[PDB]
């Protein structure tokens, strides 16, 4: 009843965004929210309802790069170039892998592939949290009600939908937008005339008397109340596109929020003396509030896959078409041949192109129990990019369920549905034609399985991770000894809560902020 219909992009927000070089931004405010992203911006709208708030996005507006406005735009902004001021900044893990992060007012809700889906309802009893489980779901119906509907068939994603029943990824939920074992078709944050929507649509819903954001705000430190026997945090630091600072502080019983995302939150914690003691003193960093686990615990989703290339064309599509099961989550992308890459939709720049139209057919490792580290880089320039590490397969358990999700592959390529789609009328899966890697030959080698598990992995880019409740932060995301400072964004939980995130991010944005908001009261 409650989801979106097909509309325009709602900018109506940008009457309250301003260039950060406009110096009237500075003052004090009854909340800072570092980050205009997937958590931050429905934060910083539902804390605007009763309280003045400056939101800060050290990217620009999505109207200056229009092609993350439409679905048939995703894979452009993976293709442009990053000259450090375009919406995708690329990175590579130290492992090797190609990857990205968003940098753009909306956060990377902007560029992502657009899948919405809610937790996986025991995720919540996982974590411990005394969860508000009435308010949860009123809140997805508000991020639902604005830009999430159900999506119009698609003929690819149909094809996968029956092949993943056909190979067992049972039951058939149909349309639903929760994360249950079996297939169904999800929501999607695409409209049905490829409109993207996104978080920064939940500005709309602040109020524009008491809401300002300010865009190419680079935060570069959280201030702290000189008094450390009440150490608090009372404002940031933040330069403008021409480099100039500014200073913004909270004031009375407001807080400052950090909603940087997993990258972004444990770099600016860092940076501001909050961190592992030893750690930050070998870099001559004051220590403000030593805590061991910034920037640990921090984690990335493999993702696998193969792809196929069908001797007639299939029409390129959105995902829509998920096949859960608990140790994988599968999915599957059609896209129209390139001569330039998405960065990382391949783990390297040294990948084969496509010629033809292909089906990237993937899997996706839940949790996954590796994990690796965010550290700085420079321990002063926040606009350097930290070094991320996530370790992948270093824990046997990822590995195995790779395997199992391979072989579950195998199954797929196996069905009727996805026959018409080879090459050769052969009775082997040897008769489609592969871009790159194909699967191992036989299924009774784990050890080739996990050969292509290892050597062919990929991000999701679903990471997580790096300021986790039960380590840094509280079950009401406080920062752990410093009053006035809250984390509200991927980088607080060590697993994901389904197969595709945003819509609990989105959520849990606005659910904070009214949490915030009920303590207050
Ligand atoms: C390519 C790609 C596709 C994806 N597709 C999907 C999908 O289809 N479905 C799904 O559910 N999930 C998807 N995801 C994952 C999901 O979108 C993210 O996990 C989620 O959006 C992260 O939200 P966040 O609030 O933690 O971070 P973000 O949304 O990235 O927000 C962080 C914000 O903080 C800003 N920022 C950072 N540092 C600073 C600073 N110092 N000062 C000021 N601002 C700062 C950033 O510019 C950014 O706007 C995708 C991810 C990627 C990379
Ligand atoms: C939803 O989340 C729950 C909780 O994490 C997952 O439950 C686990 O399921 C596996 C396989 O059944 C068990 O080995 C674990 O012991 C379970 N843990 C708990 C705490 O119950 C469940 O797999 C997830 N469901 C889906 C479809 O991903
Ligand atoms: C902010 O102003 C500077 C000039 O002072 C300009 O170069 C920059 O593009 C502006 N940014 C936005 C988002 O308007
Ligand atoms: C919340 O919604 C889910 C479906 O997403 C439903 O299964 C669950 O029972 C609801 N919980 C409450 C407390 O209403
Ligand atoms: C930190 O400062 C001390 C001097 O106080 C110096 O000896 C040391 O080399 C410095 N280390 C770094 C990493 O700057
Ligand atoms: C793999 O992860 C699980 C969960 O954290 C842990 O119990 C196990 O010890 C890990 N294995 C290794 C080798 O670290
Ligand atoms: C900074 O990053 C580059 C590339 O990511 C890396 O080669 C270099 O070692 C890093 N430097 C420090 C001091 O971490």
């Amino acid at each position: 009843h409650h989801l979106a219909n097909t509309s325009a992009h709602d900018f109506s927000y940008l009457k309250f965004v301003y260039n950060a070089t406009d110096t009237s931004l500075e003052g004090s405010y009854d909340y800072i929210v570092i980050g205009g992203g997937t958590s931050g911006c429905p934060l910083a709208a539902t804390l605007s309802e009763k309280y003045k708030v400056l939101l800060l996005e050290r990217g620009t507006i999505a109207t200056e790069y229009p092609n993350t406005l439409t679905a048939d735009g995703f894979a452009y902004n993976l293709q442009q170039q990053d000259d450090g001021k375009t919406p995708v900044e690329r990175f590579v893990s130290e492992d090797g892998i190609d990857n990205v992060r968003a940098r753009i007012l909306g956060g990377t809700t902007i560029i992502n592939a657009g899948v919405y889906a809610r937790a996986n309802i025991s995720f919540y009893s996982q974590t411990g949290i005394e969860w508000d489980l009435d308010l949860v779901n009123k809140t997805y119906e508000w991020v639902e009600d604005a830009i999430v509907v159900k999506p119009n068939n698609q003929s690819w994603q149909s094809v996968i939908g029956e092949g993943f029943l056909e190979a067992g990824i049972l039951p058939d939920n149909g349309f639903s937008l929760d994360h249950e074992a079996g297939t169904r078709l999800t929501g999607s944050t695409f409209d049905n005339n490829g409109t993207r929507h996104a978080a920064d649509e939940l500005l709309n819903k602040g109020d524009p008397n008491n809401l300002l954001v300010a865009v190419q705000a680079s935060v570069e430190k959280i201030l702290f109340s000189s008094n450390t026997s009440n150490l608090s945090a009372i404002g940031v630091i933040y330069t403008d596109s021409d480099g100039n600072s500014h200073q913004a502080f909270v004031r009375g019983n407001g807080e400052v929020i950090v909603s940087a995302g997993t990258i972004g939150t444990p770099q600016l914690l860092l940076l501001s003396g909050v961190g592992p003691e030893s750690y930050l003193s070998s870099l001559n960093i004051t220590v403000v509030q030593p805590n061991p686990y910034v920037g640990q615990f921090v984690y990335d989703n493999p993702r696998n896959f193969i792809n196929i290339l069908p001797p007639n064309p299939i029409e390129a599509s959105v995902v829509t078409v998920l096949g859960i099961r608990s140790d994988y989550y599968q999915v599957s992308l059609s896209s129209l041949p390139f001569s330039t890459p998405p960065f990382s939709l391949f783990p390297t720049t040294s990948y084969p192109l496509p010629n033809s139209t292909f089906a990237h057919i993937v899997s996706q490792v839940p949790g996954p129990l590796s994990h690796g580290s965010v550290t700085l880089n420079s321990s002063s320039d926040v606009r350097i990019a930290p070094n991320i590490k996530f370790n992948y397969y270093s824990n046997s358990t990822d590995l195995a369920n790779c395997v199992s999700g391979m072989k579950k592959l195998g199954d797929l390529l196996r069905t009727k549905a996805l026959e018409p789609y080879k090459a050769r009328d052969v009775l082997g899966i040897d008769g489609f034609n592969y871009l790159g890697v194909p699967l191992p030959e036989n299924q009774t080698d784990d050890a080739s399985f996990e050969t292509f598990c290892l050597d062919n992995v990929a991000s999701y880019w679903h990471y997580h991770g790096g300021s986790l409740v039960g380590k840094v932060l509280d079950d009401s995301f406080r920062v752990m000894g410093i009053k006035a400072l809250r984390v509200v964004d991927a980088s607080t939980f060590p697993y994901e809560p389904n197969s595709h995130p945003q819509g609990f991010y989105l959520m849990l944005g606005r659910y904070v902020g009214l949490q915030i908001l009920q303590e207050r009261s």
